[PDB]
């Protein structure tokens, strides 16, 4: 493994419990297996790369802080089309990658703060730490910051902000 | 190839993020990777199939919940002699079976769910599969009524007793 700048992003399905419960199994997993074709084709299409993929839900890393916000802002619209709403979060940092000629993962408190933020993130709402904002600066992208929510007792503080899609 | 019953372990290491800090990434990274290589090969020992990541942890599937239990109870010691902890959570369902090898439906949910209520180094599991089991040699404690959220009902958990 190296130590590699990256642009993670993680996907989740919002009320995905709920969803599951109203629905029943059988539609539940109709509708898991079009979101899973659905985000997996974005992600493809804007050169991501799916990394250790958890639950109801997607993890991919960029080499392009740009593109990552663009296949976001897309996996937003094109879930919400199947009736569920999905919340996004992403962030930047160094990494371990535990890459491979499959399924190539990676590993770093950067990767929970990601995971921390999409957390964060509201219906249908693409949400980034200001690390990512700050470095698209000067692109197309515009956001909304939040203010400061603290994590889950990772050292220092940090600021979340809004990615305001059209 | 269509609705099957199983038993559902979900894993995951307690406070994987204090761990990372106090370690830094480059250690983080070695010891995930054995914690890894240990869990996989417990699951794999005791007839478990791997439906694998819980992000900092597993997700197997069991044909027996007793296996299941004896799984995650030696599991809980054998990544305890790395330094850190895991919770672990079962629960048993029929569930939906599928593709791009996966599980789902809400019994999967459920597990993933008292996996998160799991203490640090503890074995939680749904009273319902105490009750699959009962008349094993395995004993639990129970919690109480929990409502686990986004689900239906409110749930009884039981603690696995170990010595
Ligand atoms: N196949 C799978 N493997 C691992 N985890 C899964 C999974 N399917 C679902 N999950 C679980 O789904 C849960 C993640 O949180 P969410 O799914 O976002 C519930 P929530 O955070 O309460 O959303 P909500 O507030 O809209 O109800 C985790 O417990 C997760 O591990
Ligand atoms: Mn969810």
């Amino acid at each position: 493994a190296e130590r590699m700048l990256a642009t993670i992003m993680f996907t989740d399905i919002v009320g995905s419990t709920q969803h599951a419960a109203a629905l029943g199994d059988d539609r539940w997993r109709d509708l898991l297996d079009n979101h899973d074709t659905i985000v997996c084709h974005e992600i493809q299409r804007f050169g991501g790369r799916e990394v250790n993929t958890a639950g109801d839900g997607f993890v991919a890393t960029f080499t392009s802080p740009s593109a990552a916000i663009a296949c976001a802002d897309d996996i937003v619209d094109a879930v919400a089309a199947l009736g569920i709403e999905v919340r996004i979060g992403i962030h930047a940092g160094e990494v371990e990658v535990r890459d491979a000629s499959h399924g190539t993962d990676v590993a770093g408190v950067a990767v929970h703060i990601g995971a921390r933020v999409c957390a964060l993130a509201g219906p249908s709402e693409v949400l980034v730490s200001s690390t990512v904002r700050d470095i698209v600066a000067g692109s197309r992208h515009r956001f909304a910051e939040r203010g400061e929510q603290e994590l889950k007792g990772v050292p220092g503080r940090w600021r979340l902000c809004v990615l305001m899609r059209d």
